Parts: structure tokens; C-alpha cells; sequence
């Protein structure tokens, strides 16, 4: 039957404070404000398979599991692993796993962690004798390659990893839906090149902005915030019908680690819920975690005792393509490492 | 086993030549020697999720499987896909499928293809309404960044596209095993920083693979690494074989990464003691090492030149840093329209 979280965890470095962001020229007051962030996780030294195979260490040593049961390990990214032509996949499992089942990247831009989870999922199910699989994320976003301020202005790109413990034999809380929407009319929207032709040359500052301008006026403003809408809609519409429930059902919504203007303008004046229903507290001191948004989001609202056994919990995720993915959540009971 | 290849493509831009490579001085006289290079495609403007929606479309329109039928997109690539924050496997969608399923990218180096073949036949198999999934994979290995004769001497890498349609339904051939083995033991032979400790800071390039064997030789002993290596080809051929009810006697064509001479004999040919002849070394020598696409390629260069016959099994062969091994036994069941006698 169904599937079940047994354990999760991350590992974030330091926040820097808006303010010693401000200070250091790093963004201005007027993104300070449009945002309205408070702090986003910095790393030092840490790179992102270092970040992922710490935050796998939490979830599996919190799931239980043996490591003869992980049968699948997948990492997910958005940015530079490192090294090229190297296995952080394979990292990770060396480091938090020591056992060999495969073990691979699964990529989907912000949407990545749960484009894992759908593929877990699967992996899981394809067999009877599977027991568990192990997603992690991790993304370090450092000069001179990206800003994490203004390569994507309205969101904030945050260091850090995640990891999550699927099973189909137990754990402390149960997959009731997960639901992925692609829309690929929309990928020209985060690259040069035309919209609707073939991608320019490489391109290794980063630049959104710009790319979405020429999108909206080959593709026209209205046809692409539709588009947007519609996307978003039926992931939502989608996992809540293969749950049973409503939104009203929902006692928390894992949303992702935007700036307050895009959050308002995506969720918060969209759909008519309150913030506090939301991850936003958690997300606006974090910062966005790659592909690895809900599972931070998730593993903060578990962690902190903010969701409580049979109640619903959603959650949102969104990437360049665009994909979305949305899930649906029931908290069994409480972990031992909760609060 | 129950799954069946119903198309596949590839798109390589054209051949620069070994002697081309030697008068530009990207190859040197030992090197050309070692590896018995003819040639490797090399792309001037298209990029890698282009070459790889190209090689789609082929895979697509061979198979006649209908964009409704295609439940997942599987994009595979080793390097740099040209964009940040960008999604190829949503550009390869648009342009080769036009449908809406999920579309994703795998990688594990080197063993991409097949590692997307593992999760695509999992999503298959999964859920019973669903019938057809598409792999591409595709890669541009171009200066300043990569170096195709000296980032990893002794194989020479190529530009190109490559794609698989996989189907629940039927096909021109049957996927008889697909079997995939990890050492992550190995993992820091492609990387800087302690084989056994954190990795070292963000390399600004060039790749330089022979430096981090050295420096992961030197640490973990040669003895060990050899064995190792040695033992996960052994589990994969072996475990692919067997889940097949066969052994390499009954393999008709065997489809090898495209490695230099000197590797492929070290590895395939003095070890296993089958004959180049039975092997895609030939057309492997003239395309470069397609990323993770290898065995596509290979399989369907074997099919496209009727060099592949009904009844008969052929073995796909990859490998990948990690280390990751796939080996795959598939049975052809009947000459697709698209191939030569």
C-alpha cells in the first residue's frame, strides 16, 4: 500500500543576518523589504555533497533503518556539485550509507527533491522486497559563479543539505499523495536563446531576470502567468483529490522558501491562507534550500512540535521547466527527536 | 523479463579526425597510438540538451509511440548543460515529446544511460496503467573547461545526443536483465580532497582526471583499487548474465563504452577473451565516449546496420565514476523498419 517518512533531517550552516547583508553590500533596503527576509544559511567550507551526506547521517540515524534496507540512494541539486565527472551520489553513500544499492542524482531545478521523492516512490513500489530509499539534497551558492541575492531576485539561495527516509514498511508519518505537474512550454523562461528555438551557447555568471523579460515578450505576459496559474492549480487540486481532502483539511503548509512578494503574490493572496498556517517563519530565516525546500520545511514543522498526530500536512514545491510537485502528509505520531 | 526497447536514435555532429586532433596539437603521437582513435564527433553550435532533443525525435518517431503514452522523460548527462537554474529534461520535452509527464534529469557519470534505464523501468513497472518512458542523454565537452584528449587520457570524449523509448507494451526488442552495481569505495578516485575525507574546494577546472587516480592510487593502494574495479565488472556481467539464464557464449554482439584500445583490452578484451570483432569497437573509435550514452549509441548502431539478428542476445556494457556498473542483456525479437540488412 502506501508509503511512509521515516526520518528526515538537515544540516545548515550559520545564518547571515539581513543586516550584516545589508552592511556588506550584498543586497539593498529595497530587497530587504520586498522580501522581507530575516537570515539565510551560509556555508564556510562545507561543500554540497559534505552537506548532504551530514544531513543523511540524521535521517537515517532518527529513521532506524538498517543500511541493508536503504535499496535506492538519490541526490538531488541545482547547482555546481563540486567536482565534474565526479559521484556525489556516490559520496553520500559512502559516507552516510555504506551499503551498494544504486545510488544516482535526480535533478528538476527547485523542484528536485521531490522529483526524488517521485522517483523513490517508484523504485520502491516496482519490487516487493523493497524496503527503504534515501533523498538527499545539497547546494552551495557562492561567488563568483552565483549571488545568492540577486542571480534570482526575490528569493534568496540558502547553503545547505536535507535528506528524507522513505519506506514502504513503516515510520512516524504517511505519504497520502504525491502529485507532479510539468509544463514545458515555460523552460525558455531561465535561459538565453529563443524561448521557443534552441538554447544559446553556455553560460556558467547566472542571470534570471533577463531571461524571463524575453520570455513574456515572445510568449506575452498573460499567456505565461496563466500558464504559471494552471501549473500550480493542478498540483494542488491534484494531491489534495488523491488524498481525501481539502484545504481546509490542512493544518500546515510547507510552502516554498521565497521572498515575501512572491509568496503573497503565488499563495498568500491566492489561495486566502495566513502565514502562520505556514512555513513562512521557518523560510524566511533559511533561506531557498536548492530542490530541498519541503524537506526542511517538513523536518522544522515535525521537529518543533507544530504538527501533531492526524493532522494534514502539504506540501508545495515549485521549479524552473516548470514542474510542481505537491504532497500530502499525515502525521502519525510524534519521533522520538521531536519537541 | 517483460519490458521491450520500442525506439531509439542518436545525433552525433560531425567527426573531427585523429589526424586532424594531431596537426592542431590536441593529440600527441602516443596518445593516437594507445587508444587507436579514428575519430570523435565534435558539435560547433548545438548544445547538449538540443543534440540530445534531436536524438529524441529520432527515437520517437521510430518507435510510433504517441506523446500520450510516454509517462516519464529521463534526461543523462556527465557535464555542464549550458544553463543554471535551468531544465533541459523540460526543454528536451518540449521539443521531442510535447507531452506533460514528469521530466527530470538522472546522472551518474559515465553509467547515466543506464542509470536512467533503472528508474525509468522502476516508474514502469510501478504503476500497472502506464507504458512508455524516454531517456536521452547528451553532452558538449569543449575548451576551456574540458579537454577531450587530456582531461582523462586514454579516452577520448565526444559531443552528441543519444536517446532510448522504453515500453511496458512492446518493441522490436526485449530487455531481458538490467542489473546495476555500486562501489562507492571509489567515489574520491574522480575528485580532489582526502579519498576517505570531505572533498576539497570547488575545483575551477580544467578537468584533470589522471591527477585525482594518482592522488586516490597513491592513498587507498593499487592492489585494492585494481580488485575492486575488477570485481564490480565481475558482479555486473555476471548478475546480468545469469538474470538472463545466459552466459557470454550465447551474446551475439557486445556493446562496450567507447574507451581507447589500451583500456578496452585491459578491461574487456584480455580479461573476458571475446573478439573485438564481436564488439561495437569499431564504431565506438570513430564517435567518442557519448557521456553516459554509450551503450544507446552502440545498441543502436548495432541495430540500425543489421548487425544484430532475431533471436539473438547482445550485452550492453557501462561503467561510471563512483563506481556505478550496469550490464544489460537484451533479446531482438525483429528487424525494425528503420534498419539495414
Amino acid at each position: 500500500g502506501d508509503l511512509y517518512v521515516a526520518g528526515c533531517g538537515v544540516w545548515l550552516p550559520p545564518p547571515v543576518t539581513t543586516e550584516q547583508a545589508l552592511a556588506a553590500g550584498h543586497c539593498d533596503r529595497r530587497l530587504a523589504s520586498s522580501t522581507r527576509m530575516l537570515s539565510v544559511a551560509v556555508a564556510d567550507k562545507e561543500t554540497p555533497a559534505e552537506m548532504a551526506a551530514l544531513a543523511a547521517q540524521t535521517a537515517l540515524d532518527r529513521s532506524g533503518v538498517a543500511p541493508a534496507h536503504v535499496d535506492l540512494v538519490l541526490h538531488a541539486s541545482l547547482y555546481f556539485q563540486g567536482h565534474h565527472l565526479w559521484a556525489p551520489s556516490s559520496y553520500v553513500q559512502r559516507v552516510a550509507v555504506g551499503n551498494r544499492c544504486p545510488a544516482m542524482e535526480v535533478r528538476q531545478v527547485s523542484n528536485g527533491g521531490m522529483a526524488a521523492l517521485e522517483l523513490a516512490r517508484a523504485y520502491l513500489l516496482a519490487a516487493p522486497d523493497r524496503v527503504a530509499a534515501l533523498i538527499t539534497t545539497g547546494d552551495r551558492m557562492h561567488p563568483p559563479g552565483f549571488d545568492r541575492w540577486s542571480s534570482d531576485p526575490g528569493t534568496v539561495y540558502a547553503d545547505g543539505g536535507t535528506a528524507l527516509v522513505l519506506s514502504r514498511q513503516g515510520g512516524f508519518a504517511r505519504l497520502r499523495s504525491l502529485v507532479t505537474v510539468s509544463e514545458p512550454v515555460l523552460e525558455g523562461m531561465h535561459r538565453g536563446g529563443h524561448p521557443f528555438g534552441p538554447p544559446s551557447p553556455e553560460e556558467q555568471a547566472v542571470d534570471l531576470d533577463a531571461h524571463k523579460r524575453a520570455y513574456v515578450a515572445e510568449a506575452g505576459s498573460s499567456f505565461s502567468v496563466a500558464r504559471v496559474s494552471a501549473g500550480q492549480e493542478e498540483a494542488l487540486t491534484g494531491a489534495l483529490e488523491a488524498a481525501g481532502a481539502g484545504l481546509d483539511d490542512i493544518s500546515r503548509v510547507v510552502l516554498p522558501h521565497m521572498g515575501w512578494r512572491r509568496l503573497s503574490a503565488a499563495y498568500f493572496n491566492k489561495w486566502h491562507i495566513q502565514p502562520e498556517r505556514t512555513t513562512w517563519e521557518f523560510g524566511r530565516r533559511t533561506g531557498h534550500l536548492g530542490g530541498g525546500d519541503p524537506i526542511a520545511g517538513f523536518d522544522h514543522l515535525v521537529g518543533s512540535g507544530r504538527l501533531a498526530p492526524g493532522e494534514l500536512c502539504l506540501l508545495v514545491s515549485v521549479g524552473a521547466g516548470f514542474s510542481w510537485s505537491c504532497a500530502v502528509v499525515e502525521l502519525l505520531e510524534r519521533p522520538s527527536w521531536a519537541a
